[PDB]
């Protein structure tokens, strides 16, 4: 127990002025409340940054992505002009190691140009300050939404992917995006014989624990009808799925822009080949709390469903598909991070440094490490083989017919 929070003020009073919220919605507030929000109006806690993440794990990650891109925009008939998107670009570390590892390529470092979609001033802030060179003293960030690289590379930000210009063949990074994506949570009565969608309301019960509190909802929601057809015939009782719908729309739009004007996009996240039925979690000062403790207070991330990811591009019947997830550490070895681990390790002449490097490779491509559980996804058209996905599976069920 503790005193109530005002964020949990506010979310109860949403609750009873409109019903309980869909976990979409919660996800949604919890991360970005202009006031409240945990991405929001808060920084400075953990490590600079908090978490690692794969690019800030080695440079061997973005060298290996740079070489994709390149190897991709081979494929893709090197045109003259290639769009560079990445979805939510972190601190910019994976595309600072892009431009630099990619630059020796003259050829295609002329003609791509850079696009990051993001949300946050203060990760715009901080990707600019990474990213960029200045010519001005004073910067006020806010009125600089197009830079230059210092090997003359041009670098826009926008809010959201619909702002990026289209008509141009564009590549799409998304590292460690998908799992930051709200959801919604379906579970099923058997006793009602449907599914309900389960939402989150204020909790005025005695010994309740939190001030607000997981409930199901009475009988199908509007969600529940609207995406039925996404969720699993075999009803059993209790069962219960995650559905990452905003994530399935940004699919859409990258697999319809890539219909029209070409490109592929490479999704890399923690994840599965299958819906996943339960991984929502909440982590602060490195510690998992429960999800309705000091909401607000903990970052919010799921496990990605790759499989309704695939499914969904498929089902679009355009020029686009998803060549289906195969593992980090086996798409690493098959862009040949293994020949680039050895080069590096011969120009290094200190010792500490390169056993620094191969525990990055190691926490790369082990099993035990990220390589087993991050996984990527490809978003191409049909008619060009993308790179590093021979060992993609088939599934039968979903394709042509």
């Amino acid at each position: 127990k503790y005193p109530i929070t005002d964020f949990e003020k506010y979310l109860q009073d949403i609750t009873k002025v409109r019903g309980p919220m869909s976990i979409d919605t919660f996800i949604k507030e919890v991360l970005t409340n202009p006031k409240y929000g945990y991405y929001m109006n808060k920084d400075v806690f953990g490590k600079g940054g908090d978490f690692i993440t794969a690019p800030e794990v080695s440079q061997l990650f973005g060298e290996m992505i740079g070489i994709w891109c390149v190897a991709t925009w081979e494929a893709m008939g090197k045109p003259k002009k290639l769009q560079i998107v990445e979805m939510g670009p972190g601190r910019g570390t994976l595309m600072k190691d892009i431009l630099r590892s990619t630059k020796v390529f003259k050829e295609f470092y002329d003609s791509i140009s850079v696009h990051l979609v993001e949300a946050s001033p203060a990760n715009k802030k901080t990707q600019k300050q990474n990213l960029l060179y200045f010519k001005d003293k004073a910067i006020n960030f806010d009125h600089k939404t197009i830079g230059e690289t210092p090997n003359g590379i041009k670098v826009t930000w926008v809010g959201k992917l619909e702002e990026v210009p289209t008509d141009i063949p564009t590549l799409f990074l998304a590292q460690e995006f998908f799992d930051a994506l709200p959801i919604h949570v379906f579970r099923f009565s058997r006793e009602k014989n449907d599914w309900c969608e389960v939402l989150v309301d204020e909790d005025i019960t005695e010994h309740g624990e939190y001030y607000l509190r997981f409930v199901q909802s009475k009988g199908p929601t509007l969600m529940t009808t609207a995406v039925k057809h996404l969720l699993p015939e075999f009803g059993l009782d209790g069962y219960q799925v995650e559905l990452g719908l905003a994530g399935l729309a940004i699919s859409q739009q990258i697999a319809n822009r890539i219909d029209k004007s070409g490109g592929a996009a490479l999704i890399i996240d923690y994840g599965y080949d299958k819906i996943v039925k339960s991984s929502l979690q909440a982590i602060r000062d490195h510690e998992f709390v429960d999800i309705l403790d000091k909401p607000g207070t903990a970052d919010l991330s799921v496990w990605v469903d790759f499989q309704t990811i695939r499914k969904t591009v498929k089902l679009l019947k355009n020029k686009s598909t998803a060549i289906g997830p195969v593992d980090q550490g086996i798409f690493l070895k098959e862009m040949g991070i293994e020949h680039r681990l050895a080069q590096i390790g011969r120009k290094l002449d200190s010792n500490e440094k390169f056993e620094e490097l191969v525990m990055g490779y190691k926490k790369l491509v082990d099993p035990k490490e990220m390589g087993t559980n991050y996984k990527v996804i490809t978003i191409c058209d049909k008619n060009i083989t993308p790179i590093g996905f021979s060992t993609s599976k088939t599934y039968d069920d979903e394709d042509l017919m």
